[PDB]
């Protein structure tokens, strides 16, 4: 029965072992390796729901064709949603339906990952032992508590990390948001007023904030310029917060002196995707991942155990939410009211 | 003049950053790339101290070679000193005097971030990306408060471990040692009164007790049988607390998820040297390095700015306290009044 199927694109072994372990609800799943696109859709005819991530190409053509055969409502297993073709949906009344926020432990600790592996260096220091290199000039790191750290963004996982730094290791914590997270201040954190103050006292600056026009590239050159010598920059929230043309320009100088992403700008044709053997049309990408001062990880800050739990229990109930008409607002992207 | 010379061996180009920096007393420092041992020994010639490291070979017939031609003083630059005969000191009248304990904070920090490392793989994702793959499949990671620690040993180390776990992430820490430690109960740490209990309770153990006769091989078949499946286990304390063979075995069973060390029972053949292109001769280090869940990184853990200017300043101020007759009792590792 169409209305007790969903076809998940985009499938990964993971994936499939989530949905099944909980889907209690005795939905009929078929996995889809290929990504949605107007080639693979037809595989969803008569599926009442589909599962998309990321890089799903949701156009115009393909939730038309969608909805042409059966579909009535889109299950994103992710917070974005910069390929849904919104105003299609809304015109076919086909709700979309998300997972509006992760697991800010397993995102806050990811970015502290990133810190770590930056500072300790115990991926090179893994690369130089399986080499029988047990050579450690190059590999001096810092006390924790010995750096200033900037937290851009305060929201859930902007304050996880700050009590990290703050509580964990006592060390100082400069924060910047428009909105002051009272949880933030609580811990004795001080917010500054400009951002031009988290570039002048921060040694160490981690971006949580979203993507807008007005967050675009707000690591560039003109903030480059300002920040101290030597800073460390981490970016688990949106690739293009970073301007990665300035970046490797400032990394060649010795002014960011290392810089962890779990995102980029143009991850679309990379991320999830095993790659080897074909060139990396991307430079900026190919440059930054060759650097030996810089982590480039595949969007992987939600990959814990309890995160994507709730990831997939989320996309599940939200197709327990469309079948029985209780949709949350919190989950609903769009507006399906049809034309 | 000789009373002013010291003769440094497995010189570094750390070593020599950072002695010649904090040397504000005139000392000269003869910088010998070789380790100390019968062959080199003649390169401290005159010199009235020499200064030392781990794997410095400060054997019966060294020592007498030193007081022989004019050394009255041995810097230890390091904690340890199993392979300085005391005996042969005490009896010749040389002081031998060490760095007694490194920075806690470094040391933890470190710990941490092999867990980390271990536990979010961002070495094994650094390895991937380099090679253009972009797959994150085995790359699960836990959230830090969803496991048991235990900390085995609580002195200044291990206390500050519990601190960054306890305060840090919230997480439920467990404690043993005979001594207990009144900043680890104030924090609300919890003591076991057997090593077993930790065995039972704890899903992540990390290692800092000394070496002795009741510690040693304290990881072997019969604890690591005792052990919770899929237990992570982190050393960085003394390479022999963990019988490598019996890790081995319980690594291979899936037992042991995960071990990181920064300590080896053997690693005097092979910490700090650059020994690429030949077989590493132990076999259970060679099978350690090579498996995808365990890092061995050469004792570099004491080693961020401030603990290694910490150990070189403490080491230059013992030859100051040698010369003006004012040795620390906290420093003297030996008895050097001379039969």
């Amino acid at each position: 029965a169409m209305d007790m199927k969903i076809t998940l694109f985009s499938s990964k072994p993971y994936w499939v072992k989530w949905f099944n372990e909980l889907n209690k609800f005795s939905y009929e799943i078929n996995y889809v390796t290929s990504a949605c696109d107007i080639k693979s859709v037809n595989e969803a005819k008569g599926s009442e729901a589909v599962c998309c991530f990321v890089n799903d190409d949701l156009s115009k053509e393909v939730i038309e064709t969608l909805h042409s055969n059966g579909t009535k409502v889109i299950l994103m297993r992710c917070a974005g949603f910069n390929k849904v073709d919104l105003d299609t949906a809304n015109k076919l009344g086909i709700p979309v339906l998300r997972v509006p926020a992760y697991s800010p432990n397993a995102v806050s600790e990811y970015a502290l990952s990133l810190i770590m592996a930056l500072n300790r260096k115990t991926h090179k220091a893994h690369d130089r032992v399986r080499d029988a290199n047990f050579e450690i000039n190059g590999m001096e790191g810092f006390n924790m508590v010995s750096k200033v750290y900037g937290i851009v963004g305060t929201g859930n996982i902007g304050e996880q990390l700050c009590r990290v730094l703050k509580l964990g290791f006592g060390a100082k914590v400069i924060a910047y948001d428009i909105i002051e997270n009272k949880a933030v201040t609580d811990i004795g954190i001080e917010y500054v007023k400009t951002l031009d103050e988290i570039w002048k006292q921060c040694d160490v600056i981690s971006l949580h904030t979203p993507l807008n026009s007005q967050t675009k590239y707000m690591v560039n050159s003109e903030s480059i310029e300002k920040m101290r010598d030597g800073v460390m920059i981490i970016n688990v929230s949106r690739g293009a917060l970073v301007n990665a043309s300035d970046a490797i320009v400032g990394l060649k100088s010795g002014k960011i002196s290392s810089l962890g992403m779990d995102v980029y700008e143009n991850e679309t044709d990379y991320f999830y995707q095993d790659h080897n053997g074909s060139i990396i049309k991307d430079d900026n990408l190919s440059l930054l991942i060759s650097y030996p001062n810089v982590m480039i990880t595949s969007h992987q800050a939600w990959y814990t155990k309890e995160a994507i739990s709730c990831i997939c229990g989320t996309s599940l109930q939200n197709f327990v939410d469309f079948r029985s008409n209780q949709i949350k607002k919190s989950n609903l992207v769009n507006n399906p009211i049809s034309s």
